[PDB]
């Protein structure tokens, strides 16, 4: 796997909103209201360990404000299926 920083544009906001929608499902923090994703945001790309460079999927580490509290979410995304899942949702944490 390899990590990069990526911008906080619409695609990232969607991921962050997706983290908040999943967490609301979970209910651990009660009812959260998505605010925005903020920098810094990281993306991991995972390959197959081969040499044909076959992408398996992706992982993201995001900072996200919901209900004016800052959280750190980890999301995974499958390359072929385009399905996503919320791995971890933590905080509140201090600003980076
Ligand atoms: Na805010």
């Amino acid at each position: 796997g390899e990590w990069e920083i990526i911008d906080i544009g619409p695609f990232t906001q969607n991921l962050a909103k997706f983290a908040v929608d999943e967490e609301n499902k979970i209910g651990q923090y009660g009812r959260l209201t998505f605010n925005k994703a903020i920098r810094p945001c990281m993306k991991k790309t995972i390959y197959e360990n081969e040499g044909f460079r076959e992408i398996k999927g992706y992982e993201y580490q995001l900072y996200v404000y919901a209900s004016d509290k800052l959280f750190r979410a980890d999301i995974s995304e499958d390359y072929k299926t385009r399905g996503r899942k919320l791995l971890r949702f933590n905080g509140p944490v201090p600003p980076p």
